[PDB]
């Protein structure tokens, strides 16, 4: 009779074809059933340029205040984009910026449809990657070494005691490159807690990967912190659910994951999580069918995003009124994951039911054979797909909407 | 009369535990009956590395520079438990890391494929060869704990006496943590590029380099720029003539594209990525342990072929108690065959070249005929379904290879 009152959500609008899909999702799938107190931040490239990227920081601050953010894919400028949009600077990726402000762990997991074939034969249960969202390469200082000379890294305590100087390399034959990077104890502790809690929440074992055989001090610190927290705070809960936590060397881990059946949480350092989550998503059948949710250290704030790109080539055709077949699932599940968290915070049973029903309809629709071109290509091979094998962007969104209406009405 | 092949000079690095047992069996049953060698042997077992404060590892690397061919048995890389088990003077670094740091070059890794061993990744009908840059980055880094608030900086002091340059790494104001510095060398990157372009041209396959230059714009940008300059100026015409190409890819794009591909390309990897992704790729072809690993040095004349991965401690303990084991020797065998094949190339030795290939063929044919160790039978049937009649123990398998090798060499 009346729409679900859904509460406060921070929306981060994006670019190009994902921006188009984003507005379709709202128009056809969300707003006909849900009324929201939407706090909207335009992270389009033109508004980021207009505001000297201030809108991105304001959006992150709004997520802290309202505890739920949902983010559309954005352009990370390069030189070509600077020329295309006459940018004032080559602005940094909003995702890096938001993650650095909020902190936490990005959990990434495939979105699985029975008729979309896996590439890895054994993966019959899901693999959830928890990517530490702070530090390491993403805050590093790198530079070109122009010629022979010495590179050192130093630590000067703030409390006035004596410095320590570590030789990096004496460049004796030429130049090269060098870099320093760091991470913080508290961030690592938050990463550990989020990983143990996720594993207990799903009832799956947890592995952390490092390369502490080589980086005995840097990666040893991750290994040590996880083990201490596990022993003192989570081990008895794990044993009660008959699950476990173990550290693994990263190269052992990627091979162990390859040969596994799935069904574990995989805690990754920032870089490894960035890389391995794409490998895993592709192994489940489609790189694009993936959820990506930043879980912040306060245990109450979340940011759900559509991972990967803005699909520029489809946007160019759309702008010319040409037919496209853009997969909206990752954008839809950014909304449903955000709304499901909003519902849990508010004990809003109607919104929780809605968010889960939309995820069900999305998967059921694809499983009934209605699907965009990229998914049909998973089944038949891309050079072999014909027009009758798939739905265009609007046909697919319309089929979702008609299936969502049926699902919500049947439950009433 | 009856004669053996005159094989020439080879540097041998002996190793630890079960791989050491297998190593000696390979020489005794498979190499020495057919090949005479000028063997320059270095004991890289954990006890002798400790006794020499790791000097033997350096001596062995220097011997490879002299004789241009090394073959290496798997070695223990000590952890806390190994330090206690052998009362070590230090948690010594991996010998492979030390040797690679001394020799430099590119480590090429590739699956050893048997028709009856199923892949885990559906589309991989052709091989993926990873060229792992073998020098620098995380494997020569300096890392440390930050015990509390304070400033970490990194500074460059030019040799020529001009003014030093200092960059702020991090101001720790809320606690402690960790930090590290790493580096790489232009000349080493250039050698890595040359080896990668030459390997692609020798195979007739395209070449991809992965980096994360979106994030490390100077450090990884330097890899990208050196590769592109060397390509444009020295190899692009030859690539186009063979209808292949070179392209840079972001590492997270590359791992997904690799997993969705059919194979058939060279994948140039920075040290860390090559270490990690070569294990993923070998496992994806069916068996982590079936892989070749050959360090190709920058001089274009020196190689070190290694048995990659572990020493199979659990089998070694069983062996020490007189219990039956089923230890796969293929990776150790192919270290010898790849080393001898390069030796044959340097010396223009057709007999040695024929032998090295024959041993590889015998190894593959034997497994494809249904004679293998337990690990491989588990690839086919699933470990819970493997019975004794599904496999050969360690000595039965080596003897089967011996008999098939004798037959093959009788043309
Ligand atoms: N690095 C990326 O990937 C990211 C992309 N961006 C921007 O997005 C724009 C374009 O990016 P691009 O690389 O051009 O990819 P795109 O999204 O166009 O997809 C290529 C082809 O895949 C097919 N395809 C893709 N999606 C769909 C779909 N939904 N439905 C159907 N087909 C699809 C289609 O195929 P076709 O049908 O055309 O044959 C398309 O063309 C640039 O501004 C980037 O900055 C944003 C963030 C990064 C993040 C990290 C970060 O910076 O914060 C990241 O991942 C990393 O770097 O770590
Ligand atoms: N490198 C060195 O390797 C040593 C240990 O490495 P680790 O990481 O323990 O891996 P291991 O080399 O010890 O192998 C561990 C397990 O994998 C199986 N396995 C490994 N290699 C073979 C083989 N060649 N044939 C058959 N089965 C095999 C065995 O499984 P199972 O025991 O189930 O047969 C073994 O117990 C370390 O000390 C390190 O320094
Ligand atoms: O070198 C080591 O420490 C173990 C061997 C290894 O990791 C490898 O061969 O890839
Ligand atoms: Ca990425
Ligand atoms: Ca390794
Ligand atoms: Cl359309
Ligand atoms: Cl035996």
């Amino acid at each position: 009779s009346k729409k679900i009152s859904g509460g406060s959500v921070v929306e981060m609008q994006g670019d190009e074809m994902t921006r188009i899909i984003w507005e379709l999702i709202k128009e056809k799938l969300i707003f006909p059933y849900v009324e929201l107190d939407l706090h909207s931040y335009d992270l389009g490239i033109e508004n980021r340029d207009a505001t000297n990227d201030q809108v991105t920081k304001d959006a992150a601050e709004a997520i802290k205040k309202h505890n739920v953010g949902v983010k559309c894919a954005t352009i990370t400028p390069d030189e070509k984009r600077v020329e295309e949009f006459k940018l004032k600077q080559m602005w940094k990726s909003p995702n890096g910026t938001i993650r650095n402000i909020l902190g936490g762990t990005v959990f990434r997991e495939a979105i699985i449809c029975k008729n979309i074939p896996r590439l890895v034969s054994g993966w019959v249960k899901p693999i959830i990657i928890g990517q530490h969202a702070y530090g390491d390469q993403y805050r590093a200082t790198d530079f070109v070494v122009p010629g022979p000379g010495k590179v050192e890294i130093t630590y000067t305590p703030s409390d006035g005691t004596q410095k320590v100087t570590y030789l990096v390399h004496n460049f004796e034959e030429g130049g090269g490159v060098a870099m320093g990077m760091y991470n913080q104890d508290k961030s690592i502790e938050d990463f550990a807690h989020s990983s143990f809690q996720m594993a207990l929440s799903k009832g799956w074992p947890l592995y952390l990967s490092t390369k502490n055989t080589i980086l005995k001090k840097y990666d040893g610190r991750f290994k040590d912190i996880f083990q201490e927290i596990y022993d003192k705070q989570y081990k008895s809960q794990f044993e009660a659910q008959k699950i476990w936590y173990e550290h693994r060397l990263i190269d052992d881990m990627v091979a162990q994951a390859m040969k596994s059946e799935g069904g574990f949480i995989w805690a990754c350092k920032n870089y490894d999580g960035d890389v391995q989550s794409d490998s895993v998503a592709q192994g489940y059948g489609s790189l694009g069918m993936m959820t990506s949710v930043l879980v912040c250290p306060d245990g109450k704030t979340v940011e759900a995003e559509a991972a990967h790109g803005t699909v520029t080539r489809h946007y160019r055709m759309y702008q010319k009124g040409q037919e496209t077949s853009t997969n909206p699932i990752a954008s839809i599940f950014a909304w449903t994951r955000g709304l499901a968290h909003r519902a849990k915070l508010d004990n809003n049973k109607e919104l929780a039911f809605f968010a889960n029903a939309l995820e069900e309809v999305s998967i059921e629709t694809i499983e009934a054979g209605f699907m965009t071109k990229d998914l049909a290509a998973c089944i038949k091979g891309l050079p072999n797909v014909q027009r009758s094998d798939y739905l265009n962007t609007f046909e697919f969104m319309d089929k979702l909407g008609e299936n969502l209406k049926i699902k919500l009405a049947q439950a009433k």
